[PDB]
């Protein structure tokens, strides 16, 4: 069931790990092992679970959901805008998200990473890493208090993907909508979201890509991982790498 692999020739040189599992026939193929049970911030791959805890809150209802943008300045110019659920997700953009998880009281968070057994399920720092300057855009599951490890991520993802939560099915598929990725390749399936940080105690970064892919019958939960020192490594450079494991092994 278990297998050790080797998935370094996709890394290009970056320090990592992987992890995909087949829960149909019980096939988990890891690759660097020790990576894969470490504990880290999820960054914005959290936003898979702060979704659904909107959704089930009624805090949104559908991938064209709004926020009521305030009209606040920002950098990137599609943050700028009463952007829908599916490009807030698309965009990673904060203030969607902040002010979405800000509308759920703590102890209902509490409860659902509890029940998904999400990592530590720490959201003592509700208010983030207020020490880098960033203010309110910030919060516990961006280099903060919240911890999970690749294996757990793939854990949380084929429980909820594989119908084994109470979310509703509705917006499980709203998830699996807003997820999927074009590859040029018709032939899988490919789901997922980055996320991007830097450990700062560690002087590494939390480079994420997460999610699913399926492919003639079968389905894969996944998560890559690197935690290189270089600090140009980021989530979108790990999905590159991801995709590049799927292209030549999961085929
Ligand atoms: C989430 O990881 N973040 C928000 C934004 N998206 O990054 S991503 O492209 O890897 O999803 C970039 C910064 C980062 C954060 N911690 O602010
Ligand atoms: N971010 C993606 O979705 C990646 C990156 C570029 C395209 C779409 N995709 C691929 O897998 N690509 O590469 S390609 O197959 O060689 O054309």
């Amino acid at each position: 069931s278990v297998n050790i692999v080797d998935y370094s020739d996709c890394f290009e040189g970056i320090s990592g790990g992987a992890i995909f599992c087949n829960t149909k026939n019980k096939e988990y193929n890891i690759y660097n092992k020790e990576l894969i049970e470490t504990r880290r911030s999820p960054c914005s791959t959290f936003k898979i679970v702060s979704t659904l805890i909107g959704l089930e809150k009624g805090v949104i209802n559908s991938k064209e959901s709004v926020m009521g943008y305030d009209g606040t300045d920002y950098p990137n110019k599609n943050w700028n805008k009463n952007l829908s659920l599916e490009e807030a997700f698309k965009e990673s953009c904060v203030w969607y998200y902040k002010k979405l998880i800000n509308k759920v009281d703590a102890k209902s968070v509490q409860n659902i990473l509890d029940d998904l057994k999400y990592g530590n399920c720490d959201i003592s720092e509700w208010e983030g890493d207020l020490k880098n300057g960033k203010g309110h855009l910030n919060g516990f599951w961006l280099e903060s208090s919240l911890q999970i490890s690749p294996k757990e991520q793939v854990q949380t993802m084929a429980k909820i993907f594989e119908g084994d939560t109470n979310f509703k099915k509705e917006h499980i598929n709203i998830l699996r909508d807003i997820m999927a990725i074009d590859v040029n390749d018709a032939n899988i399936n490919v789901y997922g979201k980055t996320g991007t940080g830097f450990d700062e105690k560690n002087k590494r970064v939390d480079a994420w890509f997460v999610g699913m892919l399926e492919r003639e019958g079968d389905t894969y939960y996944f998560a890559i991982k690197s935690d290189d020192s270089n600090k140009e490594i980021t989530g979108p450079k790990v999905k590159e790498i991801a995709i590049n494991i799927i292209k030549k092994y999961y085929s």
